[PDB]
């Protein structure tokens, strides 16, 4: 079990910023590298890493309309990030850093509980102070909200210091999250499972200048276990980020007791028959990159087709939602998906619930035959306005012979992928 999470962050600097600093892009980049490193230190206490995988500076033009209206600007940045940035760069989170003055007293604005969401995993931050720590606190705070953390109240504690998630910025702010923030962060991890922050980024993914002792393995380093004081890695000389004599390795899934694990030691368990396991090579400290079998390949005694390492099937989705003895419902149940009502639809289009056509009914809301003693329901579904997508048939689910669900359509498996 890897205890740490990793937020792969792209930072976007607007034209107003460029202007504010008189076109001095080196000064801007350095401020951003420092800010990201301060964030990293803040988040460490919560078993989190903040990692700069991108730095975009809008010197020619802004790619959105940056407005004092934080709602317009948060949303405009969120849209661009989803449809343009996510297509050019693999990352978990994006922050906009602006030289403009937001309307009112606001210096930071971010969606709550959004980490990993294609659109909503973004924050916007006004460059409010030349003190790098102050700016880093605002950036940490807004990413806090992405992490389903709300503002500190009551007895939330982080030493004597002012905590990062206090609703107002402190004159002399600290690097410390509160106990409430830690709890809410990991409760959000538990509850909503943001899977994009699980992976440890490659050194070649990190675009900030390598720094020995930030606990991030970067280009030019053999190991990194943090500061000499915090280092609990016997393979690693903390000060120099060099392997100690005798050490073959000091990092990775295929490193044990400073030695390469032997050939064929499992380093990534197979999550299904569509996901081949990966094993240590013997000649490297790193588990090979994750391989899946081809999407659309028949699986689970011809009950499914492969979709990204899994075999999504109706019975298992009923099982996950409702428990051991719940089976696939009869075809008739799925006719409720023609309703276009609160639960009965195939997909959404700008928030509007689109009813299923006859050929697509099995790709909307899932229905299950529930024979629970005294609470029988032949067409049991799950609906909660907390997450309207929970209980919807999963992408890649077999909906007929030779057909899978794709965007709430039952489509030919051959041309689906
Ligand atoms: C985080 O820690 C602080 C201090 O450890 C907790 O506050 C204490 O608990 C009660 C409330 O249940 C206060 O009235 C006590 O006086 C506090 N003790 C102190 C200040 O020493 C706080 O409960 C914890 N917060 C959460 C949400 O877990
Ligand atoms: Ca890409
Ligand atoms: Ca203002
Ligand atoms: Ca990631
Ligand atoms: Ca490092
Ligand atoms: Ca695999
Ligand atoms: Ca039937
Ligand atoms: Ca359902
Ligand atoms: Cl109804
Ligand atoms: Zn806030």
């Amino acid at each position: 079990y890897d205890p740490f999470k990793y937020v792969e962050t792209v930072f976007v600097v607007d034209k107003a910023m460029v202007t504010k600093y008189n076109g001095d892009l080196d000064k801007i980049k350095t401020k951003m590298y420092e800010a990201a490193n301060n964030m990293n230190e803040m988040y460490r206490y919560m078993f989190f890493r903040v990692v700069m995988v991108g730095l975009i500076i809008w010197t020619e033009e802004d790619k959105i309309t940056v407005k004092p209206d934080v709602d317009y600007t948060l949303n405009a940045f969120a849209e661009w990030r989803k449809t343009y940035l996510l297509a050019e760069k693999k990352h978990d989170n994006a922050q906009l850093i602006t030289g403009i003055d937001f309307r009112g007293s606001i210096i930071g604005y971010a969606y709550i509980g959004s980490m990993c969401h294609p659109k909503r995993s973004v924050g916007i931050i006004q460059d409010y102070s030349p003190i790098n720590l102050v700016l880093a606190v605002i950036m940490a705070h807004e990413m806090g909200h992405n992490l389903g953390i709300h503002h500190d109240d009551g007895y939330c504690y982080c030493g004597g210091y002012p905590c990062i998630m206090g609703p107002s910025i402190s004159p002399e702010p600290s690097k410390f999250f509160s106990n409430c923030s830690y709890i809410q962060c990991w409760d959000f991890i538990m509850n909503h499972n943001p899977e994009c922050i699980d992976n440890e980024p490659l050194g070649t993914d990190i675009i900030s200048p390598p720094l020995c002792g930030n606990e991030l393995l970067e280009v030019g380093e053999e190991c990194d276990c943090g500061t000499p004081e915090n280092c609990q890695n016997p393979c690693c000389d903390a000060a120099t980020c060099k392997l100690k004599s005798g050490s073959q390795c000091g990092h990775g899934k295929c490193c044990e007791q400073c030695k390469f694990r032997t050939s064929g030691t499992e380093c990534r368990a197979s999550m299904s028959e569509c996901d081949p396991a990966e094993h240590c090579t013997g000649q490297s400290s790193e588990c090979p990159a994750d391989v899946f079998h081809k999407n659309g390949e028949p699986c689970l005694d011809n009950y499914g087709y492969c979709y990204n390492g899994n075999c999504p099937i109706m019975y298992h989705q009923c099982y996950a939602l409702f428990g051991a003895d719940i089976y696939e419902a009869e075809d008739s149940c799925f006719e409720s998906n023609k309703k276009g009502n609160y639960y009965g639809y195939c997909r959404k289009e700008n928030g509007k619930k689109i009813p299923c056509a006859s050929e697509d009914v099995k790709c909307g809301r899932l229905y299950c035959k529930d024979d629970s003693p005294g609470q029988n329901n032949p067409c049991k579904m799950f609906y909660s306005n907390d997450d309207e997508h929970k209980g919807m048939v999963l992408p890649g689910t077999k909906c007929a012979d030779g057909k899978v669900c794709s965007n709430g359509h039952c489509v030919d498996v051959t041309t689906a992928y």
